C-alpha cells in the first residue's frame, strides 16, 4: 500500500514555543507572557522570550523545511502580533512577519497549514474573563476573519484551536497552563465558548463561499482497560466508568465538533456529582445543537495511549485509576505505543461520518546530544517515527480517510512548562548559539518523504 498522491507529509510549530521577539514590534502580552514571567509556573524559570527566535531567523527556518523536502509546515499566528489588545487596531508590523513567511513559505513550494489559536490569548482579553466570558466568541472571530481574508489566497488549511482539552482543563481546571485558573465549572465554561468560537468562524468561511479547508485540532488519547489486559471478566460498573473517564478526553470534544451535541453519559454523571450546573448542562446542549455545523477535516494530535481502571477511593472526578504497561517511554513519560494510532483512527471512522483526517501533531522527546562531529544521533527517535508512519499507512489500507501527517516538531523548542527540557524536533536547536543542527532523523524524514511522495 502507498501513500495518496498529494500526502500532506509535514511538521509543526507553534508561535510561542518558537518565535520569541515577545515584545518586538508593538507586540501586546500574552497569557503566556504573564504566566512565564511568574515564579514557580515553568521548570528552571524558563520562558518564550527568545525561543528559537524564528521571528528573526524564519528564512534559514523555511530554507531548512525545503531541503527536507516538506510539503506542508503547520504553524501558528500570534494573536497579540496582529491586534495587541486582542480588541482594538491591527498591528501593521504583525501582518508583515507572517506575509513574509507566508510568502517565503509559498515561494518555496510548501502549503502552508496555519493554527489560528494555540494557546497565546491576548491578556488584555484575559483581563476581561478571557475564554470564561462569552464575548471572546466575537473578539476571536473578527481577529480569525481578518486572518483568513488576508491569506486565503495562499494558505488553504486553517485549524481555528489546537488542543482545545489543554486550553480548558489544564489552563483553568489544573491550572498548569496559562492562564493558569483552577475551576473546574471555568473549564466546562471555556470549553463552550471554544465550541462556539469555532462553529462561528466555520459558518463564516461557508456561508460567504471562502475557499479554504477549516478544522479543529484535537489531542486524542485511545484509551484502554487493565482488566483485559489481564484477561480477568470485566464489570459493568468498570466498563460504565472508564467509559466515562474517556468521555472527558475524547468525545467531550469529537460529538460537539462532529455531531453537534456534548456526551450525554458524561453530562449526566458531572451534573449527578455537582460537577456541573444542571442548567448549564441543557442549555450548552441547546447552544451547541443550534450553532452546530461540521467542519472540513479534523486535526488529531495523537502520541500515546491511556490504560485505566476503576477504582472507588481515586482522587480523580472519576473512581479511576492509571496503569503503566510494560514498554518504552520517553522523556515526557508517555508510553510508546504505535498501535494507538491505527485503533483511534479506526475508532474515528467508524463512530463518526465520513470526514478527511490529518496527524497535525506526533513526535517524541528524547534527551538529545550534540556528539563531538556535531551530529545528534537519535535513532530511538528514528524507531518512533518509522513505527507511527507505518500505522498511519496500515490505516490508509483499512478505509481511514489519512491525508497528511505532521511530525512534532520541525525543531526543539519551549515545551511550555517543562521549559527547554524536553527536546521535540528533528533539528537540534543550541539555544546558546541559535545555531540549528540536523538530527538524524532530519535525514530519515527527508528519505521517507522522498520514497513515499
Amino acid at each position: 500500500m502507498s501513500f495518496p498522491k498529494g500526502f500532506l507529509w509535514g511538521a509543526a510549530t507553534a508561535s510561542y514555543q518558537i518565535e520569541g521577539a515577545w515584545n518586538e514590534d508593538g507586540k501586546g502580552e500574552s497569557i503566556w507572557d504573564r504566566f512565564t514571567h511568574q515564579k514557580g509556573n515553568i521548570l528552571y524559570g524558563h520562558n518564550g522570550d527568545i525561543a528559537c527566535d524564528h521571528y528573526h531567523r524564519f528564512e534559514e527556518d523555511v530554507l531548512l523545511m525545503k531541503e527536507l523536502g516538506l510539503k506542508a509546515y503547520r504553524f501558528s499566528i500570534a494573536w497579540t502580533r496582529i491586534f495587541p489588545d486582542g480588541f482594538g487596531n491591527v498591528n501593521q508590523k504583525g501582518l508583515e512577519f507572517y506575509d513574509r513567511l507566508i510568502n517565503k513559505l509559498v515561494e518555496n513550494g510548501i502549503e502552508p497549514v496555519i493554527t489560528i489559536y494555540h494557546w497565546d490569548l491576548p491578556q488584555k482579553l484575559q483581563d476581561i474573563g478571557g475564554w470564561a466570558n462569552s464575548e471572546i466568541v466575537n473578539y476571536y472571530f473578527d481577529y480569525a476573519m481578518l486572518v483568513i481574508n488576508r491569506y486565503k489566497d495562499r494558505v488553504k488549511y486553517w485549524i481555528t484551536f489546537n488542543e482545545p482539552y489543554c486550553i480548558a482543563f489544564l489552563g483553568h481546571w489544573h491550572g498548569v497552563h496559562a492562564p493558569g485558573i483552577k475551576d473546574f465549572k471555568v473549564a466546562i465554561d471555556v470549553v463552550h465558548n471554544i465550541m462556539l468560537s469555532h462553529f462561528k468562524v466555520v459558518k463564516a468561511v461557508k456561508e460567504n463561499n471562502i475557499d479554504v479547508e477549516v478544522g479543529i485540532t484535537l489531542n486524542l488519547t485511545p484509551v484502554y482497560l487493565q482488566t483485559e489486559r489481564l484477561g480477568y471478566k470485566v464489570s459493568e460498573i468498570e466498563r460504565e466508568m472508564v467509559n466515562l473517564s474517556s468521555q472527558l478526553d475524547n468525545e467531550l470534544f469529537l460529538d460537539p465538533v462532529l455531531k453537534g451535541n456534548y456526551p450525554q453519559k458524561l453530562f449526566d454523571y458531572l451534573v449527578q456529582k455537582d460537577l456541573l450546573e444542571a442548567q448549564k448542562a441543557l442549555s450548552m446542549q441547546q447552544e451547541v445543537k443550534e450553532n452546530f455545523i461540521f467542519p472540513d477535516f479534523l486535526g488529531i494530535n495523537y502520541y500515546t495511549r491511556a490504560v485505566r481502571l476503576y477504582d472507588e477511593n481515586s482522587s480523580w472526578i472519576f473512581p479511576i485509576r492509571w496503569e503503566h504497561p510494560a514498554g518504552e517511554y520517553t522523556e515526557m513519560g508517555w508510553e510508546v505505543f504505535p498501535q494507538g494510532l491505527f485503533d483511534l483512527l479506526m475508532w474515528i471512522k467508524e463512530n463518526y461520518p465520513q470526514i478527511p483526517i490529518y496527524i497535525t501533531e506526533n513526535g517524541a522527546a528524547y534527551n538529545d546530544i550534540v556528539t563531538e562531529d556535531g551530529k545528534v544521533h537519535d535513532s530511538k527517535r528514528i524507531e518512533y517515527l518509522k513505527q507511527h508512519f507505518d500505522q498511519a499507512r496500515k490505516a490508509i489500507e483499512n478505509g481511514v480517510d489519512l491525508r497528511g501527517y505532521f511530525v512534532w516538531s520541525l525543531m526543539d523548542n519551549l515545551e511550555w512548562a517543562m521549559g527547554y527540557t524536553k527536546r521535540f524536533g528533528i533539528i537540534y536547536v543550541d539555544y546558546e548559539t541559535q545555531k540549528r543542527i540536523k538530527k538524524d532523523s532530519f535525514y530519515f524524514y527527508q528519505q521517507y518523504i522522498k520514497e513515499n511522495s
